């Protein structure tokens, strides 16, 4: 009768249920495919393209001669870029290595190209341009996940850069942390909080934006408060609002005068417009079909539209061609699950094939390089994507 | 430009991360395979066979003429049956529908047969017999999972029945709830708590066993306290101990006299033997290779041993023949993952094949019927398994 096992056990070190959930919920490679019922029919690259919904704020900024007024607009845009998150608790599809997404919005005067440049760590790079060459807006996002209590925090790591070309100025910042409450059981809902600093690298103007956490009682749900100061640290403007609604500007004096007087969703009031304030930005109302369509904005509903004409110009990596997202969008959930499993296995096989073949992954449209304004490691658009002439691109779809 | 999606979203109702985890951690069918690194190399059927480790308590009970002394032994056995759980935080493999497991321990004087009789809900039935026909011990277990805070509770649902055949008496009870703390992140550890009532259906004797929860401070970790009373509700014996260590008996008077005077594991003291107590049961010390071998008992190390002679008698459904458990036991984790995925897909295909074919699943060795002593719905051993002569058994392994 045996008195022992023929081999000792394997030491799993720190690996936990959280480890599995982290890879699954986040954008890391995961051996377990996230079930399609938790998805929304967008790639993560398309989800990030929603940064561009209020690009009119950038065109407005470019048209103004006063740098402090420009900073108001850039602060408005920074807040507007993250504003569409409320109730977007569907997970966008984990992009495949080498997946790309492009968007041309003639009516909004920009185009954008994005690529999934890595899974170690998962980084999504993007590069947007004003069609009349008034701006460049780029960055890259690695969503770093932590688990607290009943919640997951996604920290969007990477530098955000806005170049107003007519003024020879760049602005940089980082985005606030995004919080997903009730991640295991209960009603999913979303918070954003954190301290954002926008730096004008030509003038030394700085904008401080505090995305307030809830606070006990929840009085501060979604609140944004901050100010613009000049190179001398003199406060020039007070900015206040809610990232889910609006951003306003007011004289710092006037603001301080007025200022003296299962986790559930707290009741948040649309805050009062301090008299004399200037309106900088208000969110677009969500359309009437939004609640039946993953709580998408009207802007987000356009992201994955494809037509035959589009199919003749976009590269084979564009996620409009990703068949599992297409099937989910059309109401074919079992087809979506089926294709998703296929796509993820094909990508695992190709990675193993690259390992045994000794060859390295080549990102097609971005390269690593220092951010020219703050020195940070960055992913920089390499050019040429919009020339078309696509030669020997990754084969990632079925 | 499209203003809507071509199909409305799908309503997922109450489905959550917990829903996925419940199926995965528990014994339900799950589309997501639990990763082998969370397993221990045993089937759930083998894990339950550890109920039998201290069968000598049943032989002792059978040999005694006083029914109250018999009840002490049966209470000892009931506690002993669940005693091997401490630090067994590896998940036993989810049995396949129609999977079976047998154990003959000549040195311990019993044999046991078990079958996975259903996944809706997941029920594991078992039937053990004294080799000299002094007892029958049977039951069935559906592990019902709930998620509280940082913990999962597995409630082992089903009636437990012990028939002492020489005395024409049966005993029934239910097992305590098993708690897995730090289920998402941190160090996994195990508690059992709940109120167990053992009923002698010939005499009306009743044994009350309280498995105490922790309690704030954790003074009560693993403590068992209870008593035996007769049909007249007169208290006859006090029983006390820890399910991780021992069970003792003492005069109820003497006991009450003495009685006046990330979640971490609390410090628990081996409780003091009240003088005059009688020793009923003590746990076997875990062997020196235990901590390198999934914290198995010596008893558990025998469960999955197979030899060529065994392979000529056991049916093709015996989980000694299950290749993924075999591969994990041998240190072949990637082979184990590979075979596990295969086995689970083969079982999903066969279920779909049974659906389109209109035909129903037939359990081979148990049938449904009322428990003869309490009326509850039960799974009853049908006989004939030990005749061998296996004809047209399920084909469930690769
Ligand atoms: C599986 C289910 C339960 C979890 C769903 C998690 C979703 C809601 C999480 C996972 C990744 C998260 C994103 C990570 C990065 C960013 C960029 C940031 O600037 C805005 C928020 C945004 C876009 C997050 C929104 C919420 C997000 C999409
Ligand atoms: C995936 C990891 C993190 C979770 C591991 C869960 C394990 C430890 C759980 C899942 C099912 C549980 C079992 C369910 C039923 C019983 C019968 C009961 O009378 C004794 C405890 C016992 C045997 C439980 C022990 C712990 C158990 C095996």
């Amino acid at each position: 009768m045996r008195t022992s096992l023929p081999s000792p056990m394997f030491s799993r070190n720190d690996f936990s249920i959280w480890s599995i959930l982290r890879k699954c919920i986040g954008m890391e490679l995961s051996k377990i495919t996230m079930p399609v019922i938790f998805n929304e029919p967008l790639s993560f690259l398309q989800r990030l393209t929603e940064y561009m919904e209020h690009t009119y704020l950038i065109h407005k900024a470019s048209s103004l001669s006063d740098p402090v007024e420009r900073m108001q607009c850039v602060a408005a845009f920074a807040v507007s870029a993250v504003a569409s998150q409320w109730e977007r608790t569907g997970k966008p599809f984990n992009p495949l290595l080498g997946e790309t997404y492009e968007l041309v919005r003639d009516d909004l005067g920009f185009r954008l190209i994005s690529e999934q440049v890595s899974h170690h760590p998962p980084i999504s790079a993007f590069h947007a341009e004003g069609l009349n060459n008034d701006f460049i807006f780029h960055g890259s996002i690695y969503p770093k996940l932590k688990f607290w209590g009943k919640s997951v925090e996604a920290e969007p790591k990477g530098t955000i850069t806005l170049e107003l070309l007519e003024h020879n100025e760049a602005y940089t910042w980082t985005n606030p942390t995004c919080c997903v409450h009730n991640i295991i059981v209960g009603k999913l809902w979303i918070e954003q909080y954190g301290n954002v600093e926008i730096i004008n690298h030509k003038t030394g103007d700085k904008c401080v934006l505090n995305f307030k956490p809830c606070g006990l009682f929840g009085k501060e749900l979604h609140k944004v408060e901050g100010y613009i100061q000049d190179k001398s640290k003199k406060k020039l403007c007070a900015l206040y609002g809610k990232w889910t609604e609006c951003l306003y500007s007011v004289d710092p004096a006037t603001f301080d005068a007025y200022k003296k007087n299962e986790m559930p969703v707290p009741d948040s009031e649309s805050v009062f417009i301090i008299p004399g304030s200037v309106l900088l930005w208000r969110i677009a109302p969500r359309p009437p079909n939004s609640a039946q369509m993953y709580n998408f904005t009207s802007f987000a509903m356009v992201l994955n539209e494809v037509d035959k004409d589009m199919e003749s110009v976009i590269p084979k990596t564009d996620c409009r061609l990703r068949p599992d997202i297409r099937a989910m969008e059309n109401g074919e959930i079992d087809q979506a699950s089926e294709e998703k499993k296929r796509l993820e296995e094909k990508q695992r096989a190709a990675r193993k094939n690259r390992s045994k073949s000794e060859e390295d992954w080549k990102t097609r449209w971005f390269h690593q390089g220092p951010n020219p304004y703050n020195g940070a490691q960055d992913w920089i658009y390499s050019g040429s994507y919009w020339d078309r002439n696509y030669f020997n691109l990754p084969d990632i779809y079925l």
